[PDB]
DNA sequence: CAAGGCACATGACAACGGTGTTCAGTGCCGCGTTGCCCGATACCCCCTACCCGTAGTTGACTGGCATCCGGGCGCCGGGTCGCC
């Protein structure tokens, strides 16, 4: 388990997350998804960042860390022949 | 009636008038040309806060995933095993 984490941890996303990070990121992931689980409903950010014990300006940070790339060469939609990345200036 | 004698003016004669130049000197009064003076600014130091990588954590826990069909259409081209 601690080398396949590692590994998750060290070559899963596109921009590299320092494992710490990755840590944290997913502990207010999960913790965040016991909150919806219990409360039924999206929890507001300072309730989060008390749970998390830390401020609401990480809860931010981490948030915005933790996403994915979407890629360009995907349909855009409007048209099967258009791609995404033919669009952006 | 002609010749000789005195008045006023006249051909030049310099020297003043008044004013315009001259090289000359020295300033007069504005730009500058430079010594300070500071003032700010880059650039060494010390301290600790926090990011990021490494290394453990012992009941047991021993093979996954959901595919994929209504193209459609034809050809190439090779493989592939029956055929006699």
């Amino acid at each position: 388990r601690q080398a396949i984490t590692r590994a998750m941890a060290d070559q899963a996303r596109t921009i590299r997350i320092p494992v710490h990070m990755v840590e944290v990121i997913n502990k207010l992931a999960r913790v965040q998804r016991q909150m919806l689980q219990d409360l039924g409903r999206e929890p507001t950010p300072e309730e989060l960042a008390k749970e998390l014990d830390m401020t609401p300006e990480k809860v931010i940070e981490v948030q915005k860390y933790g996403r994915e790339p979407i890629s360009l060469h995907t349909p855009l939609g409007e048209d099967g022949d258009s791609e995404f990345g033919d669009l952006i200036e």
